[PDB]
């Protein structure tokens, strides 16, 4: 398998662009940034609102939990490469504690409106707007030859007050190289593509589009998460109960994958459940044929069949967002 777009980005660029292990970190001043208040956690980190003591500017302080040198270089390089594309978090500085050597990444200040409280109040328009803004971030990073690999509500930081969106936490992200076989232990369960769940290692940018599809499905249907599985096996079962086992079987044949017998047993036999069957009185004001047409083209077993981020932005669903933009 290979990506249908931007396959050759890291083929044509200098090796220095993607060769993150060769990076040597320029450590800034640890004392320049003070913790003001804890604001949350990333995947392998604790995150704080901070202040730059030189100019009193707000910042984000991301203190990383102990991890391998390779992994920190990967995040830092990807962040330097993507500074400052549309709706990407801005890495400002990298510092560390002299004694314990625990590193901190410093970002431009990002405010956070809790998604669990925010999503119920989004209007039909707001969902078109914010997904479009997310799509800009994704098209940009894909065009720079990077997959995010952990798209989810928490990693899409919305400031509803100021109507800003930031794609955050690039700690699971990777450079795309055609044919390369990746670790499937990425993303978060509810937002893991079928490729990850069936051990298809040579995946690409299209992984992020499944994850967005899952977020978009949860928004319009107000069912969150949309696919609510307990473990990785059950997460596939939940997908198969909506999309149907027939489409799964043609997908597994196409890429020549055999399911583990226990997983195959757990998956079983299911019919496709039309998207319209998820509509109810709570979400009717959000579900339109354009929303469903868009969702349908995102939640596809076959990663090659999914809309690219660039294609998605031009779908008539976002027509009013473009026209206003
Ligand atoms: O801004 C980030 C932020 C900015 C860049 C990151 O890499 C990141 O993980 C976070 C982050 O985890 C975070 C959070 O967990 C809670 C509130 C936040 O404002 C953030």
């Amino acid at each position: 398998s290979k990506a249908r777009v931007y396959a050759d980005v890291n083929v044509l660029r200098p090796k220095e662009y993607w060769d993150y292990e060769a990076l040597t970190v320029q450590w800034g001043e640890q004392d320049d940034y003070e913790v003001v208040r804890k604001v949350g956690r990333g995947k392998y980190s604790e995150v704080f609102e901070g202040i730059n003591v030189n100019n009193n500017e707000k910042c984000i302080i991301k203190i990383l939990k102990p991890v391998k040198k390779k992994k920190i270089k990967r995040e830092i390089k990807i962040l330097q490469n993507l500074c400052g594309g549309p709706n990407i978090v801005k890495l400002l500085d990298i510092v560390r504690d002299q004694h314990s050597k625990t590193p901190s990444l410093i970002f431009e200040y990002v405010n956070n409106t809790d998604f669990k409280v925010l999503y119920p109040t989004l209007t039909d328009y707001d969902i078109r707007y914010y997904i479009y803004e997310l799509l800009k971030a994704l098209d940009y990073c894909h065009s720079q030859g990077i997959m995010h690999r952990d798209v989810k509500p928490h990693n899409v930081m919305i400031d509803h007050e100021l109507r800003k969106l930031r794609l955050i936490d690039w700690g699971l992200a990777e450079f795309y190289h055609p044919g390369k076989e990746y670790n499937v232990r990425v993303a978060s369960r509810y937002f893991k593509g079928p490729e990850l769940l069936v051990d298809l290692q040579d995946y690409d940018y299209s992984l992020d589009m499944w994850s967005l599809g899952c977020m978009f499905a949860g928004m319009i249907f107000r069912k969150e998460p949309f696919f609510y599985g307990h473990d990785n096996h059950d997460q596939l079962v939940k997908i198969a109960k909506v999309l149907g086992t027939d489409g799964l079987n043609v997908y597994l044949n196409k890429y020549r994958i055999e399911l583990d017998p226990q997983l195959e047993a757990l998956v079983g036999r299911h019919s496709r459940k039309p998207w319209l069957k998820f509509m109810n009185a709570d979400n009717q004001h959000l579900v339109s044929p354009e929303a469903i047409d868009f969702l349908d083209k995102l939640l596809r077993y076959d990663h090659q069949e999914r809309l690219t981020a660039l294609e998605a932005m031009t779908h008539p669903y976002f027509q009013q967002v473009r026209a206003a933009e």
